[PDB]
């Protein structure tokens, strides 16, 4: 609906399916949900993670090249500039296809990469053969009046991952993701104690539908603080958007403790 | 029922209502569970946070002796010889009312303490200024086929305080509460996901009904592996007889980095 007061952000997240190994395609799509979440008045759109190539980690490592990457990074500066909205996509990271990680990047509807994260947790044999994994802590920024921050799909289900990003300031964590096999404790369970633990809002932007071998299960959601869905999606390709309205657990941990324990 | 193939420890936890500074009363009611718990062929019995004086952290502070706590200690340790149960309670720590903290004991059938722990994570101004911090990890144990620990109310919110457990092997988390205002997120959110973020079991053991100058929420519950309660109590006094049947986050998470994090 209209923009309500009290809020002064409203993001979007897009759900499809990628065909993968056709970024034309996959960058069309995320093009028009790009313009419709403009449209709808969001100020930034989260989409899923390898969207542009599709989440077929050994196939990225073994056929796309460092160019190729480069052409679809360059095309989504393009589509955030051309569509007036700030954009969260996923795509391998710049180095050769030896060297590189999964990255998760925000740019500004200038087209300008404002923060990039390299996946630290990757997950199963496909994607530590595919990838090298990340060694630097979630980045925070602020932007649109709050403290922005990444982290992309297994991430998220370590509770030090989230706790990370929350202890630099975040107050929204944006996680492009690819959950399939009907893992309903993902965003029904995992997801909603990130959000409680740390006192934070936390964006999940899935594909859905047959993709690379595998059936992705939708079910894309914003968890506020009280682990309570501010909306969500089903099975099926869609747009949500929502609006984000405007114990101690962070001040009690006792992280020097806990830092020596893990 | 009678005890199930494929199970070979069956628990018990207690959930009922303290009279404050009456350990008479409340060693009473005890002592009935744990004969209850014995009789339905139970192995151990879980008692609520501070059960043997009620959960009045103050007062513990300002009325209770140290020579007062060892005469309830001695009565639970007479309780597990004499009922022939193995007991975890948690009652303040032995020193003096300055310089103690609180801690929960498990206790064989014999009514020998086998490990004992010092709660980490205070909640609120008042047990903070009534206790002092622990500053050890929970402990790790084999007993009844399989590895115990223990942690105490609010501990269990922080994930690295479950994932400290874990780490050293834990399999089974005891964790005595005291639980009030209706504070579902607690055992509805955070324990499912310590137990799936750690594939554990966890049981807490609540307070319920008026004690204190508050009403406990019951709510008493063991959580399995996958999230799901293998038993749960609504709000009055009961005992919850439970048998225990028979992703790679452990081993996947980055531990190194994430010390570095927090």
């Amino acid at each position: 609906g209209l923009v309500p007061r009290g809020s002064h952000m409203r993001i979007a997240l897009m759900q499809h399916t990628a065909r993968p190994l056709d970024p034309q395609h996959n960058l069309d799509l995320i093009d028009d949900a790009a313009a419709r979440a403009s449209e709808q008045g969001a100020q930034l759109l989260l989409t899923p993670l390898l969207f542009g190539f599709g989440y077929v980690p050994s196939q990225i490592c073994a056929q796309v090249s460092a160019e190729q990457v480069d052409a679809a990074r360059s095309r989504l500066r393009g589509i955030a500039r051309d569509r007036g909205i700030a954009l969260v996509w996923s795509l391998p990271g710049p180095e050769g296809p030896e060297q590189r990680g999964i990255t998760a990047e925000l740019a500004d509807e200038h087209g300008e990469v404002l923060a990039s994260y390299q996946k630290v947790q990757l997950y199963g044999p496909e994607e530590k053969a595919a990838f090298v994994p990340g060694e630097q802590p979630p980045p925070v920024l602020s932007w649109g009046g709050r403290q922005l921050s990444l982290l992309v799909c297994y991430d998220v289900e370590f509770p030090e991952m989230v706790r990370a990003a929350a202890a630099r300031g975040a107050q929204l964590v944006l996680v492009p993701t690819a959950l399939a096999g009907d893992e309903t404790s993902v965003p029904g369970i995992l997801l909603p104690a990130r959000a409680v633990e740390n006192g934070i809002t936390l964006a999940y932007a899935n594909h859905c539908g047959p993709e690379g071998g595998l059936v992705f299960d939708g079910g894309s959601v914003v968890v506020g603080p009280a682990g309570q869905p501010l909306g969500e999606l089903g099975v099926e390709p869609g747009l949500l958007v929502v609006d984000l309205p405007d114990a101690d657990y962070l001040q009690d941990r006792r992280a020097e403790l806990h830092r020596n324990w893990l």
